DNA sequence: CCGACATCGCATCAGC
DNA sequence: GCTGATGCGA
DNA sequence: GTCGG
C-alpha cells in the first residue's frame, strides 16, 4: 500500500463518525474513500489527486492536503485528546459494547478496562465474553492456523451428517494471509427455500463444535446465525492458542451462491455491489437477487446458478473472491 | 443542490 | 406471550 | 461525507 498514512487516517476518522458522533454513512463515507484509495495504485501527490477517485469529495481532499503537507491531522490531535472520545473509543474495542452502551458507561463512570473487570454485573453476557477475550479478539489469525481450523470445523460437521457443506468464507475464502476471525457457511440438504424438513440443523452442529472442546463460548444462537468463540487444541507444555472469534451461518441450500457472495465479502464490495443493483434495477441479499418492479418493490428471485450469474445480472465482470478485497 | 445511502439475524426492551 | 423498535455486529 | 438526479 503506496498511500497506507492516508488510508489510516480516514479509517479513524470512520471509527470516531461510528462510535463517536454515531454517524453511519459518514463512517460509511469515510471507509469508502479509504477503500479506492488503498487499491489506487499511484502514491498519492495532492487532495486533487485523490478527488479524480470516486468517494473522495472536497472535505476529504483537504485533509489529505494537510496530511500530505504535516503527516498529521488537526480534527484527529483534538479527537485524540478528548476524553469522551477517548473513553467511547476504547470501550467500544469490546464485542458487545456499541456507540450506544459506551456512552451510558462512561456517564456510569465506567470507563476504562479495570473499570469493566470490576463491574462485570452491569454486562450482558455478549458484552462479558467480549470483556473476557479482549486481549485475544485483537489478535489476527495467522492463515496455517485458519487451515487447522477449517479441517477440525469440516471434518466435526461431517460426523454429524455427511450431507452438510461447511464453507469458509470471509477473508479467508479472498486468500488473505491472516484474518480476524473465522466465518462459516453451513449448508444441509433438508433445508431449502421451500422448507425445513429437519430441525436443529445449527444446533447439533455447534453441539459437536462444542463437544471437542472446539467452541468454547456462545455470544449469540438463533436457528440459522451462530456466533461465538473456538480455539485450536494446543499440545503439551505448549502455550495456548489464544480463543478465536466464529460465526456460522446456516442457508438454504439451493441459496447457496447468493449465500457465499455475501459471506465472502467484503462488506464494502458488498456495499458496492448492492449499490450498483440498485442503480440497474435489482436488490441483493444473501438469499437471493430480486428485480425491483414499477413500484420500487423487490419482485420474484431470479434463477441463480453461479455467483458469476449475480455478476451478470448488474453487468459487472466476474471477479474472483481474491479481487473482492476492497 | 440534496438527502438517500446494502442488507439482515439475534438480543433486548417497551407497550399492549 | 405477541409485535415492533432499537442496538449491535456482521 | 459524497454525489446523482
Ligand atoms: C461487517 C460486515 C460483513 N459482511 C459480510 C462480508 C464479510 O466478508 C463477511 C464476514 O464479516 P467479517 O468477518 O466482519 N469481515 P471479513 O471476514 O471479510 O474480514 P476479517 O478478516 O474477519 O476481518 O460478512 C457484510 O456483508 N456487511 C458487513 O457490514
Ligand atoms: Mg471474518
Ligand atoms: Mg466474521
Ligand atoms: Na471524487
Ligand atoms: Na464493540
Amino acid at each position: 500500500t503506496l498511500n497506507g498514512g492516508i488510508t489510516d487516517m480516514l479509517t479513524e476518522l470512520a471509527n470516531f463518525e461510528k462510535n463517536v458522533s454515531q454517524a453511519i454513512h459518514k463512517y460509511n463515507a469515510y471507509r469508502k474513500a479509504a477503500s479506492v484509495i488503498a487499491k489506487y495504485p499511484h502514491k498519492i501527490k495532492s487532495g486533487a489527486e485523490a478527488k479524480k477517485l470516486p468517494g473522495v469529495g472536497t472535505k476529504i481532499a483537504e485533509k489529505i492536503d494537510e496530511f500530505l503537507a504535516t503527516g498529521k491531522l488537526r480534527k484527529l490531535e483534538k479527537i485524540r485528546q478528548d476524553d469522551t472520545s477517548s473513553s467511547i473509543n476504547f470501550l467500544t474495542r469490546v464485542s458487545g459494547i456499541g456507540p450506544s452502551a459506551a456512552r451510558k458507561f462512561v456517564d456510569e463512570g465506567i470507563k476504562t478496562l479495570e473499570d469493566l473487570r470490576k463491574n462485570e454485573d452491569k454486562l450482558n453476557h455478549h458484552q462479558r465474553i467480549g470483556l473476557k477475550y479482549f486481549g485475544d479478539f485483537e489478535k489476527r489469525i495467522p492463515r496455517e492456523e485458519m487451515l487447522q481450523m477449517q479441517d477440525i470445523v469440516l471434518n466435526e460437521v461431517k460426523k454429524v451428517d455427511s450431507e452438510y457443506i461447511a464453507t469458509v468464507c470471509g477473508s479467508f475464502r479472498r486468500g488473505a494471509e491472516s484474518s480476524g476471525d473465522m466465518d462459516v457457511l453451513l449448508t444441509h440438504p433438508s433445508f431449502t427455500s421451500e422448507s425445513t424438513k429437519q430441525p436443529k440443523l445449527l444446533h447439533q452442529v455447534v453441539e459437536q463444535l462444542q463437544k471437542v472442546h472446539f467452541i468454547t463460548d456462545t455470544l449469540s444462537k438463533g436457528e440459522t446465525k451462530f456466533m461465538g468463540v473456538c480455539q485450536l487444541p494446543s499440545k503439551n507444555d505448549e502455550k495456548e492458542y489464544p480463543h478465536r472469534r466464529i460465526d456460522i451461518r446456516l442457508i438454504p441450500k439451493d441459496q447457496y451462491y447468493c449465500g457465499v457472495l455475501y459471506f465472502t465479502g467484503s462488506d464494502i464490495f458488498n456495499k458496492n455491489m448492492r449499490a450498483h443493483a440498485l442503480e440497474k434495477g435489482f436488490t441483493i441479499n444473501e438469499y437471493t437477487i430480486r428485480p425491483l418492479g414499477v413500484t420500487g418493490v423487490a419482485g420474484e428471485p431470479l434463477p441463480v446458478d453461479s455467483e458469476k450469474d449475480i455478476f451478470d445480472y448488474i453487468q459487472w465482470k466476474y471477479r474472483e473472491p481474491k479481487d473482492r478485497s476492497e
